[PDB]
C-alpha cells in the first residue's frame, strides 16, 4: 500500500509526469494533447500476430512515453522512478473501498486469457461486420476489467480495438459515441452481467473499410 503514493508528487493527488505539471486537470489536458499526436502515427503501424499483454504495453508506451516514466509498465509491476522511489498499485481502492477490477497478477492472467481467445479466433479476421462487433464488445469488456495500467487505460484500450479492427478490415470509431454511453455500456457488462449495450455500441462504431480503401487506392 505504501508504494501507491510514489506515483504522485509529495502532498498531492497529481501523478508524477515528465512535463512537471502539478495541477491534475492541466496534466490531463497536456496528456490528451500528447497521446492524440502519437495515436495518429500508431494507426499506420502494421499489426502484430498476437493481441496480448506485450502489445498492450507497446501501445501504452507509444501513446504515453512523453508524459509518464512508467509508460509501457503495468501497475502490478514495481516501477522505480529516476527520483529513486518505487511505485505500484496492485489493487484499485478509491476512497479505501475495493472496486471490481483485476488485482495483482490477475492482470497478466486476464490478458493471457484474452490473447488465447483471440488467437484461437484468428483475431476475429474473416468474420461479418456484426459477428466482429459482437466479439469485439467482449474483448472491450475483458480489457475494462483488466485495467492494466496506473493511468491511460481508456486510450490504450481504444487503440487496441482500433488495431484489431484494422487488421480485420474495419474502422473502429469511438468518436461516434458519447462518454455517457460508454460508461453505461461498461457498467452493464461488468456489473450487471448485461452484454447487449456494449454489443449495440460496437455495431454503431464498426465500419467496413476494405472496399472504400480499394476504391480510393485505385482512384489516386
Ligand atoms: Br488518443
Ligand atoms: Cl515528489
Amino acid at each position: 500500500h505504501h508504494m501507491e503514493h510514489n506515483y504522485f508528487y509529495k502532498n498531492s493527488a497529481t501523478l508524477k509526469n515528465k512535463h512537471g505539471i502539478k495541477n491534475p486537470r492541466k496534466l490531463y489536458e497536456r496528456c490528451a494533447h500528447e497521446t492524440a499526436r502519437e495515436a495518429v502515427n500508431f494507426r499506420l503501424e502494421p499489426p502484430p500476430g498476437k493481441f496480448d499483454a506485450a502489445y498492450l504495453r507497446t501501445i501504452h508506451w507509444c501513446l504515453f512515453h512523453n508524459t509518464f516514466e512508467w509508460a509501457g509498465v503495468t501497475r502490478d509491476q514495481p516501477f522505480t522512478f529516476e527520483d529513486g522511489s518505487t511505485a505500484c498499485m496492485p489493487a484499485m481502492r478509491p476512497k479505501g473501498y475495493k472496486v471490481p477490477f483485476a488485482v495483482g497478477s490477475q492482470i497478466q492472467r486476464e490478458l493471457k486469457k484474452l490473447e488465447q481467445r483471440l488467437t484461437a479466433k484468428n483475431n476475429l479476421q474473416g468474420l461479418s461486420r456484426q459477428e466482429f462487433a459482437a466479439n469485439a464488445a467482449e474483448v472491450f469488456t475483458a480489457l475494462d476489467h483488466a485495467h492494466p495500467f496506473r493511468k491511460g487505460n481508456g486510450r490504450t484500450q481504444r487503440m487496441f480495438m482500433e488495431k484489431l479492427g484494422q487488421a480485420a478490415g474495419y474502422k473502429i470509431d469511438f468518436s461516434l459515441i458519447t462518454k455517457e454511453r460508454m460508461t453505461y455500456a461498461s457498467i452493464e457488462a461488468m456489473q450487471h452481467n448485461n452484454p447487449e449495450p456494449m454489443k449495440d455500441l460496437f455495431e454503431d462504431i464498426t465500419h467496413p473499410q476494405k472496399s472504400l480503401l480499394l476504391k480510393e487506392f485505385i482512384s489516386q
